[PDB]
């Protein structure tokens, strides 16, 4: 699925991603944009043989399994597949712990590279939340 910009604003708000470990909506919305383009469907292979699934390419090394990443874990306790569902649950409870595990979004690099310091709140302008 290809979520539309409030429309995944409105799925990542009722999934309780809105001021997440203090990270405001737009900051989610726009880690999305520049992870997958808002693809739920969205799979990248990484140098260490690893791959990044769904709207926030969450990671096979540490969060969930895909069987072809020796050395890994499951810390979201789930398939990697399911993180490309058209619904976002998985993704957003594994985001949830990711965020959670002590450098905050920096997890993400794009989010770093991307949206960090900048006017994530135009992520949201317009959208009905
Ligand atoms: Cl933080
Ligand atoms: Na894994």
């Amino acid at each position: 699925k290809v979520f539309g910009r409030c429309e995944l604003a409105a799925a990542m708000k009722r999934h309780g991603l809105d001021n997440y470990r203090g990270y405001s909506l737009g900051n989610w919305v726009c880690a999305a944009k520049f992870e997958s383009n808002f693809n739920t469907q969205a799979t990248n292979r990484n140098t260490d043989g690893s791959t990044d699934y769904g709207i926030l390419q969450i990671n096979s090394r540490w969060w969930c399994n895909d069987g072809r990443t020796p050395g890994s874990r499951n810390l979201c306790n789930i398939p990697c597949s399911a993180l490309l569902s058209s619904d976002i649950t998985a993704s957003v409870n594994c985001a949830k712990k990711i965020v959670s595990d002590g450098n905050g979004m920096n997890a993400w690099v794009a989010w770093r590279n991307r949206c960090k310091g900048t006017d994530v709140q135009a992520w949201i302008r317009g959208c009905r939340l």
